[PDB]
């Protein structure tokens, strides 16, 4: 047992490792979206940069779980980072729809971890999730939803002019 | 009788209280429009902010009548602030049309109060309306009319691209 | 269903709308207290300004619930803002006593909403209340209680000199 | 006839001369109040300074009517400035009560001049009164009324401690 460990259930330690992996998975998916929008036959550079920045943020989310694990006396256990679900992302609307789903998947995992922490009577882990993750998730989901609404208003997927306008004025 | 009261008719005092209520009603209507345009399925944030700012201005208009009432020795009497006429505002054109009508309703009440003040030979109240309210109303009405003209030119309500363009370049 | 909605119970959405209304009600009550203390026959301007500022803060509390509702994918539903309980507020002690009661009423509604959020397993809503509302309420209640104690020490309601001194040195 | 004169009735010209005299009379009354509160056996120096400043403001009001008269092509006609009604002013409450009455007398004369200007269809004179005099009068009356309310709360005339406190914290 780690000399620092106190009130930290094995189940929570394991679930933190799984959550770390999911953050890394999300990072990698956003990196793929960046690369897609940077293609010469896609060429929506502000959209590409949005996804590149999102990829970096998800890596920071992962690193914060690594630090957390060690602060509590748990032990970081890494698994493979699975490649993203798609190799190509269609267009800005399809990518944003996939991003919304990804953010909701991550949010559900965070909510499930909060449930576990509650069950194991771990207020420090509850606070960490509430203070560092849950509101950031709600904000990200709202932003992407707002984007999807605008992409639909702009006539995506068919309206290429609309797609151009979005990249030039929304991101 | 208030020790400060001079040349202030009871009818004018009552009409100032009614006008205060109408300013608060206008504020509340604009708050509703703000909340509508901030919805994830509407997502026109510059339009939302325009209405939020308008809501704050109407509250200032109300507060200025409260201060006026007390300066003249009248007594502020508050009534319920009725909820807005609609719960949802359709789109930018419908909302701007409702805002135009609201501003004209407020303007008519101000003009009617000026008529009353004239009838009761109250030049201080006439001056207050002319110096603090009537020109602001004319300016607001003109601005909203100009917006409606542009929204129609942009093909509202059907043209979603036009609606997007308005939010990005007119507000 | 809103595309952003996740883990947000209908009961919580409705209770947020009711809480929004109560914040607006509190704002309006403080506006009435402002207007009372600004009367020429009351004339306690620092007290009036305290209540005017409190009125503005309550409006901000309401606006933050509107924003919250939309972030979660709920839909803002407005109701009439009821006029305050009194048209005149007696004196500084009576007004502060009413303010204490109002703040405790608002606090109880916030605590009840936290209970509901807990029952529905909504940690984001719990965090929002804890981080943005509950401590502000405790602070406001303590401040007003401290004022009441001082007003009683100063001999309110009978001691007009005491009332004058409070306005000049406590606010 | 003056080469500049246009739409300026003889009655209005005469009434402007009478109004000028009344402003000078008000100045002189406030000078007397200054001198009273500066007496070694009265010794309320902040009150004295309030009245001295008011005396200077009334002289400015008079000078503005002189300038107005000449701008319209009327001819300034001066009369004696009558000495104030009292040689001694009792105490701060009595003086403020006399000041309130004086300001209301001046206000009534301004309102009567506005009536005359209206009757003679002189919008320039109406504007001058509304823009330069009537609101200043309402503000001054409100300020003095507020002071009287506070002096009564402080137990004037009997409560010398209250009178001291007013001079140290209200002016
Ligand atoms: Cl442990
Ligand atoms: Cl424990
Ligand atoms: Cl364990
Ligand atoms: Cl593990
Ligand atoms: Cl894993
Ligand atoms: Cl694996
Ligand atoms: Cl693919
Ligand atoms: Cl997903
Ligand atoms: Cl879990
Ligand atoms: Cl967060
Ligand atoms: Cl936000
Ligand atoms: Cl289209
Ligand atoms: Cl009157
Ligand atoms: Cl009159
Ligand atoms: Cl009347
Ligand atoms: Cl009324
Ligand atoms: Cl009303
Ligand atoms: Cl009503
Ligand atoms: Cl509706
Ligand atoms: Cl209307
Ligand atoms: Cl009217
Ligand atoms: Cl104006
Ligand atoms: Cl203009
Ligand atoms: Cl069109
Ligand atoms: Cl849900
Ligand atoms: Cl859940
Ligand atoms: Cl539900
Ligand atoms: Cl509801
Ligand atoms: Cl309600
Ligand atoms: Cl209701
Ligand atoms: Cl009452
Ligand atoms: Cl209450
Ligand atoms: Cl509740
Ligand atoms: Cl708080
Ligand atoms: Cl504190
Ligand atoms: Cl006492
Ligand atoms: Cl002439
Ligand atoms: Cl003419
Ligand atoms: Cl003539
Ligand atoms: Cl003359
Ligand atoms: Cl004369
Ligand atoms: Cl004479
Ligand atoms: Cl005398
Ligand atoms: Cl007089
Ligand atoms: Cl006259
Ligand atoms: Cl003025
Ligand atoms: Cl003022
Ligand atoms: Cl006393
Ligand atoms: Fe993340
Ligand atoms: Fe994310
Ligand atoms: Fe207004
Ligand atoms: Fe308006
Ligand atoms: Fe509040
Ligand atoms: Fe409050
Ligand atoms: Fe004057
Ligand atoms: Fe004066
Ligand atoms: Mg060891
Ligand atoms: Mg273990
Ligand atoms: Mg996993
Ligand atoms: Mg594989
Ligand atoms: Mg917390
Ligand atoms: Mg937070
Ligand atoms: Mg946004
Ligand atoms: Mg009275
Ligand atoms: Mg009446
Ligand atoms: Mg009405
Ligand atoms: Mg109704
Ligand atoms: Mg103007
Ligand atoms: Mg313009
Ligand atoms: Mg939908
Ligand atoms: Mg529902
Ligand atoms: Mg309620
Ligand atoms: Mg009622
Ligand atoms: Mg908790
Ligand atoms: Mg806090
Ligand atoms: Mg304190
Ligand atoms: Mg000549
Ligand atoms: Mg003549
Ligand atoms: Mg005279
Ligand atoms: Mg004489
Ligand atoms: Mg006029
Ligand atoms: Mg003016
Ligand atoms: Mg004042």
């Amino acid at each position: 047992v780690s000399q620092v460990r106190q009130n930290y259930h094995s189940d929570c330690e394991a679930a933190v490792n799984r959550m770390l992996n999911l953050e890394l998975y999300a990072s990698y998916t956003y990196s793929s979206m960046y690369a897609f929008f940077d293609r010469d036959d896609v060429a929506l550079h502000n959209v590409a940069e949005f996804f590149k920045e999102h990829s970096h943020a998800e890596r920071e989310h992962a690193e914060k779980f690594m630090k957390y694990q060690n602060k509590r006396g748990g032990r970081v256990v890494l698994q493979d980072i699975k490649k993203p679900e798609r190799d190509e992302w269609g267009n800005t609307l399809e990518a944003m729809q996939a991003a919304l789903q990804l953010e909701k998947t991550v949010n559900q995992a965070l909510l499930d971890l909060h449930k576990l922490a509650t069950d194991k009577v771990d207020p420090h882990l509850c606070d960490f999730l509430e203070s560092e993750y849950l509101e950031a998730q709600v904000k990200a989901i709202k932003r992407i939803g707002d984007f999807i609404t605008n992409l639909k208003r702009l006539g995506l997927p068919e309206n290429g002019m609309g797609e151009y306008l979005f990249d030039k004025h929304s991101v």
